[PDB]
Order: C-alpha cells, then structure tokens, then sequence
C-alpha cells in the first residue's frame, strides 16, 4: 500500500498503535509528514449482497455491513445502491439506509428523477462487490474518474464516508474557504465545510457559505468532469497525493452526481444544468456599488454619495448597512439620524441611482404594548420563527439588536410573512435591492441564550474540523426545530432558504423585476437566487491576492456575480493597496468598495478629487461599463447555458499546462485577460500570457508576447487589460450610471486573430424584467469577420430597445489598412463611413457610421 493511497482510519485524534488495532486497521508510522500512520485495511466495509437489479433508470444494489467495530456510533447495516444513468453527461448515486429515511436535502431546484436510463452516454459505470466499490470511467479513452475502491465505504448514523481517486491534480472548487491558490494543494489537506460567521483569513476555516462541487482536469485535450454530493450536514473533504478526495460528513446521505465534459467549461455547464443555472442580474447591478458600515448618519452618507459623484465616478448602487435603522432593527429607520431617509431615495432615484438596503434575518423580541414591535409581533402571530427542541418555543439567542428570534425560511408561511414586512418598509423607503447579511445563521451566543443542551446533535461522536471545534459556536443549537427538520440537518440551508424566500418577496416588492439580492450565506444553487459577496476581509496584500480564487471559485459554483469588500473591510486601508485594488476591483463581476465600522473612509473620492487613486478608478471604472454590454451578454450565457463569467485562464487554455495554477490573473468570458499588480511596492507584474494574439486594450497594439511568463510593466496608474485576437466586443459610451449609460451609442471592437478572422455576439433586453429569456424578449445577434468582411448577424429579434440604439464606431486591431469601405443593409447597398487608420500600431477605426442595433448588415473593405 504506497503511503500517498492510505486512508487515514484515525481523523479523530493522535495515532496510535492501540486504537489502530481497536478499529482492525494497518499501522505503519514510519512515512513522511502527514502520511497517516493508521490507515484502513483491504476489507473493512460492505459487500454486494445478491445480485445487481436493473431499473427503468439504472440499477440498484444492496450492501451489507461487513463485521466492524463501532468507533462513530450506530452503523447502517443494510445499505441501498441506487444508480440513475440521468443523461449523457450526469450520472446520479446514492446510498441510503435500506431499512430507514433518512435527512435527505429538499432542493427548490433539484428534482427527482422519473425516466429512463440516457442513450449514448459518455460515460460507464463498473461495480464490485467483495468488497464494495464504485468506478466511473470516460468511455472514449477509459480513464477512470470515480473510483471508491481505494477507501471503505463508511455509513453511521453520524459519519458517513466515501473516497474516490482522481486523474490528476488539476483539481479546483470546494467551499466556502480562502485557498489561497485556485488548483488545490492536494498535499493532505482537509477543508471543514459548516456555515460559519468567520474572518476570511489565512487560516483555512470553514466560512460562509456550503459548496461540496469540484471540477477535475484531466489533461491537455481539456477533457474534465465534476462531483457534486448533495448533502447539507456538517462535513470535511480530505485532499491527498494519490491523488484522491474522500467526502466526510455527519449526517444525512451519500447523494453523488458526476459530470463529464470535453472541456472544464462543458463541466460547470453540467452542473449548472443539475443545481440551476444563475438567475440574469439587473444591469444596473453590474455597475459600481458603494458601502460602509456605519455612515452613522444620513447626512455623512449623503456627504460620500456627493463627493463621489461630483468625481464622476461611475457609481450605480448606494448602500444602507444597519446603521439606517433604528436600534438596528429590521424594518425601521433612524427618525433622527436618519430624517429624511425617504427624501434621500428620491435624490439616489433622480440620479439613476439604486439604493440596497441590509437585512438581517434576526428580529428583536423586545416588543410590549407601550411600544410595539412590528416585525416581531407578526412573526409571533403568524408562529413562524425557529424553535428550541421542545419543538414549540420560538429559540432565542442575540444579534444586533439585542435579544431576538431567527425566522424559520423553510416553512413556506414564513415566506408570507417576509413578503408583507417588505412591502411594508417599501412603503415608507423605496429600495431597489436587498442585502441579506449574517445568514449562516450567525449568532452572537453559542446556541442559544442559555446554551445547547448535551446530547448526540450538539455534541456529536465526530466533529469535522471546524472552527472552534463545537458545531452551535455562534450559531444556532443543533437541536432546534425548523419545517425541514433539526439544525444539526439543515443549518447549511439557512442562508439558502433565506434567498429563495427573499426571491418571493421580491414578486410582490418588485412586480416582474429581477431587483437584486446579495447573501453571505449560500448552499449549492444560491446563484439562482443571489449574488454573494466574500464576506469580512481585512484590508491587507494577502486579501487582495486571496480575492482572485473566491471569484473563480463561485464562477464555478453558479454565483459569478461574486466579489470581496474592495480594499478591505476591516483596518485603514493604505493608499498604494486601495489603488491597487480598486484597479482590480473594476473588474470583478460583483465590484463594491465597503469597509467596516470606525476606520478610515476609503470610498474613491475621499483620497482626494484629483488623487492618483480617484483618477484611476474612474478610469477603469469607466473601461469597466464600456465593456457592460459584453459583461451583460456574458451573464446572459451564465444564465442560459451555464458558462463561467469571471473564468479561469485554464478555461481557455487547458491545452498549455503553464495556465492550470494561474490565480494571479483572470478572464472575462473568453476574450478579455485582466493582469493586476498584487504585490506592495509593484510597478511590475510576472504575468503567463496565453497562446494567443493579445491586444493592449487602450492602444490596440498587438504584444510581441504570446505563449510565455512576461515581466508586464504596470505603473502605478495601471492594470493589465489585453484583447484576445478571435474576439468581437461589443461596448457602449459610458456614463456615471447605467441608467443613463445604456441609453448611449454602441460600439464593437473587432481584435483580429492569425487568419484575420474574429467572432463575437450580443445579448440586449430591457435590463430589468424578470424572464425575458425564458419568455424570449430579447435581442441575440452575431458578428463574424472572415477577410474583408464583418457581418451582422440577427438570431433573436424579439426586443427593439426604445433609444434608438446604434453602433456608430467599429475598431478593428490587428488590420492592414481597410481602403472602399461599403456598409450594405439586408444585402443593399450603401453613404461611405469615415476610416481613420494608425499605420504603427495596425488599428483601423470606422466612425461615420450608424448600424442600428437589431438590424443585419455587411461592411466589407478590401486592402
Ligand atoms: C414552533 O412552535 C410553534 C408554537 O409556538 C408552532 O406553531 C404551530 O403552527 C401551526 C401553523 O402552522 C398551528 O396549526 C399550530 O396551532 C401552532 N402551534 C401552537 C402551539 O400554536 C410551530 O409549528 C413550531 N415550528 C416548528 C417548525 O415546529
Ligand atoms: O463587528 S464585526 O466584526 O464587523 O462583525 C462581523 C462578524 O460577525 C464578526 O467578526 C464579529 O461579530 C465577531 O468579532 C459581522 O460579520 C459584520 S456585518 C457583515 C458586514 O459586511 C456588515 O457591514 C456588518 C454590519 O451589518
Ligand atoms: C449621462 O447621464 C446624464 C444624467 O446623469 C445625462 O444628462 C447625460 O445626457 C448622459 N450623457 C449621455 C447621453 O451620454
């Protein structure tokens, strides 16, 4: 047994020789670090009892627990295999109790499979018996992918446990966590998995947020697949050199759906596919977000809403944190300090502004006669608050207001209620959005008020490696009674259930538009619902380099509208490093500066109106909503076909092994390569540029680099923006709001690849109304150049925007000199545009122009 394929039979405490024999495992303490010295034997877990059956979907199996001693409590005796072959790409396995129910999570997307067996699969199954093992292999070259039989299969009560070998190291996901890198250390390391209010540090603790997916690479030709368990328990995921993963958790079931695809891309679409496909933002949620804990008052609100827009900064969503409230409560504002908070709506509104309120799920309990408390006696009339285990008295612990109760999401009444406490505050302030913070759910006494009782959920025979070791640390007790069932089952789901409860109240708020919710909290499929943001970062270079995985991360898991706090929550933040991070933070997908209580301002215009940092901010931020209509038509793609917006390098280029560890730059979609400085003191970035032609983008001029690490030269006024020739970008003049911005002439930019060919295409609906894909209204049209010759080209026609809308500028990058430009429209001629050429840098501009937005058109030139 080569010691890199040793699982670890002792996860709970120090190795030793007596527990190693207690438990009939190997004992080896002679290899290197972190080798586990006990490890499981041979033969230590269940067999296939008789034969294998087929079913309409697959096949099911039964497993009988081979002798074992107890270590984690009450083992399952007789296990049930049930295999569904659900598509060509997906394959679907679980084991369950045969003899018992047991928690199995109640998805709002995920349904139950009904049909038969998929036709053509890319994939095959293979099963053994004595002992039992689980393989998937990829048909086309026989490459195993899943492979259980190099560990038990261990099922408890409260420890269940399955291992698979992998095909490489390429391998990225899991969460919520800081990993520092993006392509996993697979030097034994284990990552804990619990909901948790927890500082994104170095640590590697569990944090916000649920995600069990990951994609695996396999190799050059981009050929990947990806596990998903659906399971909501406490858990860790064990990573090793073999390499190998194996999934550790507490309860529930072993739900298992794995993915393959001909590219990492195809693979994220498949689970996308499965878990929902991320809900199309409103555009102007792709703008500029301004924050801060504790403005204190309306007016130093208003002073840093004022001084940035006398900047001209690109600035679309204000936002509220709880100091707007009243005693930080929900639902309420500060009379006094914020007076006139309805007057203030109206400028924000008059500005093409949007204003996002926090909401918290915790509701004050203080409430009497004398002075009533709205929210918390509805709540209490309506009986739909979390209960302690005695299964009927609402649970009470303490958040920002003091003492308070936790809403139970899970029962749909509780949903009514959310939806009329809205309507109720929109009625008096007139948000856009809604921010639902500290939903894991946190809780700022362990449990409850008068702690958790001991018993087998809150003190449970293991516990994965959590911070602070105990599972209700500022949370909710284990025991505690929701509609889904106990904490210890569903507190992975809090934050979730809270989005997709916020999601119906937002049917009621906001009649037939997205608006927009952004959650701490998330379970696998939250994108659907919300966007996330990274949660309390510290202003420091650590978590201005730790950001770039998190995004990539929740690209992958269906949420890529996703951002940290840009240049950092907690602490002052430094000049050099906000600069550097606004740069940055142009352009992650979810971009908002906010910052935490007392420390110093660190909204753009406070470093001063004509700073270096305000200067480049704007300007960046302006590249950033020129490029909107390309990052918009990118979120469409999310949304209706699953692909990443913010993505990887290795996406694009898996076929070169130099891009599988890159995390220190990023794409958008595919076209667009983004190279931050992310060092103190930089005026330099060691850079992998890919195999491609790229493009400076401000000057158009193509880099000699292609295909190799490069010193890229970024003074302290600049970020890495480069075009990938192939590529055709649409974009728009920018404005300080997207209101306003998207009322703008159009444009293209046309980055020519090694055969002078290019392809692109754009996504244009009105920006707000909720299933206007699924009802198709919406523009989709195409653009290709193939030699001397660009076409426009209408595949959607189903939305004509009311502004007159236009491109009245194309640029073409990597060109010779166009000479008789003709525009022809449906096939007719043809007014010649005006053409300005820079015979240097190779960049034609044709301006003069005015190709109306819906419209099909030819513009050929020749040379
Ligand atoms: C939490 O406890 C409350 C009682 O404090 C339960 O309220 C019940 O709710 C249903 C309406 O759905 C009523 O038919 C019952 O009359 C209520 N019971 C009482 C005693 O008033 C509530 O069900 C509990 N929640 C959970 C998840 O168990
Ligand atoms: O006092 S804090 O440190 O700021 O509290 C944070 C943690 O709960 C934890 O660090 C401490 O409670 C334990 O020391 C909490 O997450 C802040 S919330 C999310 C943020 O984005 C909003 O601006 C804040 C107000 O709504
Ligand atoms: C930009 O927006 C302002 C409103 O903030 C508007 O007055 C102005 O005309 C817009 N500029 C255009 C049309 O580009």
């Amino acid at each position: 047994v080569n010691e890199l394929e040793r699982i670890n039979c002792i996860p709970d405490q120090p190795p030793t020789k007596a527990t190693c024999d207690q438990r009939g495992c190997c004992w080896n303490p002679q290899g290197a670090v972190s080798v586990p010295w006990c490890y499981y034997s041979k033969n230590h877990s269940y067999h296939v009892e008789g034969n294998l059956v087929n079913t309409n979907a697959g096949f099911t199996a039964r497993l009988k627990n081979l002798p074992s001693s107890p270590v984690f409590g009450s083992n399952v005796d007789n296990v049930l295999l049930t295999a569904e072959y659900q598509t060509s790409n997906r394959f679907h396995f679980k084991l369950t109790d045969q003899t018992n129910n047991r928690f199995e999570v109640p998805h709002e997307h995920v349904q139950s499979f009904s049909g038969n067996a998929a036709a053509s699969l890319t994939y095959q199954v293979e099963i053994s018996r004595q002992p039992f093992s689980i393989k998937v292999t990829r048909r086309s070259n026989n490459r195993v992918l899943f492979d259980s039989s190099i560990g038990p299969l261990l099922f408890a009560d409260q420890f269940l446990q399955l291992s698979t070998r992998l095909p490489s190291t390429n391998v990225y996901g899991l969460g919520e966590h800081v990993h520092q890198q993006y392509r996993h250390d697979m030097n034994w390391k284990t990552w804990p998995i619990f909901n948790r209010d927890t500082t994104p540090n170095g640590n590697g603790t569990n944090l916000y947020g649920a995600q069990t997916f990951f994609l695996c690479l396999e190799d050059a030709s981009g050929l990947s697949f990806g596990v998903f368990l659906m399971n909501s328990n406490a858990m860790e995921v064990v990573l090793q050199p073999a390499p190998a993963i194996t999934y550790r958790t507490i309860g529930g079931i072993l739900d298992f759906y794995v993915f393959l695809g001909n590219t990492p891309e195809q693979v994220v679409q498949e689970y996308l596919e499965l878990i929902g496909r991320p809900a199309l933002p409103s555009y102007w949620a792709l703008g500029f977000h301004l924050s801060r804990y504790e403005y204190g008052t309306l007016d130093n609100m208003r002073e840093v809403v004022e001084r940035n827009r006398a900047a001209q900064l690109p600035y679309d969503v204000q936002h509220a944190d709880i100091d707007y409230m009243d005693e930080r409560r929900d639902f309420t504002y500060d009379s006094v300090d914020f007076k006139g908070f309805p007057e203030f709506v109206n400028e924000l509104h008059n500005n093409g502004q949007k204003l996002v309120i926090i909401v918290d799920p915790a509701i004050s309990n203080n409430s009497s006669s004398s002075k009533p408390y709205g929210p918390y006696d509805r709540g209490s009339d309506m009986k739909i608050w979390v209960n302690s285990s005695d299964g009927v008295t609402p649970l009470i612990g303490e958040v920002w207001p003091g003492q308070t109760v936790f809403p139970d999401y899970t029962n749909p009444n509780c949903a009514v209620w959310w939806t009329k406490e809205f309507e109720l505050f929109h009625n008096q302030v007139e948000f856009d959005g809604i921010w639902i913070d500290m939903n894991e759910v946190s809780n700022f006494v362990d449990g409850s008020v008068s702690g958790c009782s001991t018993n087998n959920l809150n003190n449970p025979p293991f516990t994965p490696r959590i911070l602070d070791g105990y599972l209700f640390c500022k949370t909710l007790c284990m025991d505690a009674v929701q509609h889904w069932g106990k904490q210890y089952d569903i507190h992975n789901l809090y934050g979730y259930s809270m989005a997709v409860a916020t999601a119906e109240a937002a049917k009621t708020v906001f009649p037939n538009k997205r608006s927009f919710i952004l959650t701490r909290s998330t379970f696998a499929g939250s994108g659907k619902f919300a966007a996330h943001w990274l949660g309390d970062n510290t202003a420091t270079w650590d978590d201005l380099r730790w950001s770039i995985p998190g995004v990539l991360e929740f690209n992958l898991f269906g949420i890529p509208m996703v951002g940290p706090d840009i240049c950092g929550f907690a602490l002052d933040t430094p000049e050099e490093l906000c600069r550097r991070w606004m740069q940055l933070g142009a352009f992650y997908p979810f971009s908002r500066n906010h910052n935490g209580q007392g420390y110093k301002d660190q909204d753009p215009a406070s470093f001063g109106a004509d700073s270096l940092l305000l200067n480049s901010s704007r300007h960046y931020l302006n590249i950033r909503y020129t490029l909107l209509p390309y990052l918009y038509t990118l979120f469409f793609r999310a949304h209706s076909r699953g692909d990443t917006v913010a993505r990887p390098l290795l996406h694009e280029f898996y076929e070169d092994n130099s891009t599988w560890d890159v995390h220190q730059q990023f794409l958008w979609g595919p076209g667009l390569l983004i190279t931050p400085v992310l060092d103190e003191g930089a005026e330099k970035v060691m850079a992998y540029v890919p195999d491609a032609v790229w493009y400076d983008y401000e000057t158009g001029s193509q880099v000699r680099w292609r295909k190799q690490k490069v010193e890229m030269e970024l003074p302290g006024d600049k970020i890495g923006l480069h075009l990938r020739g192939g590529y055709i970008f649409p974009t728009q003049q920018p404005n300080t709001t997207t209101l306003a911005s998207r009322k703008n002439p159009l444009g293209l930019i046309i980055a020519l690849d090694e055969n002078k060919e290019a392809k692109g295409e754009l996504f244009w609906d009105d920006g707000e109304t909720k299933d206007t894909v699924a009802n198709k209204v919406y523009l989709l049209c195409e653009f290709s150049v193939t030699q001397n010759r660009l076409e426009v080209n209408i595949s959607q026609s189903t939305y004509k925007d009311p502004n007159n809308l236009a491109f009245n500028e194309i640029k073409i990058l990597g060109t010779e000199e166009p000479s008789n430009v003709t525009v022809k429209h449906n096939g007719v001629p043809s007014t010649s545009p005006t053409v300005t050429y820079d015979s240097n840098l190779k960049v034609a501009i044709i301006t003069d122009i005015d190709l109306l937005l819906g419209e099909a058109y030819t513009v050929e030139w020749a040379h």
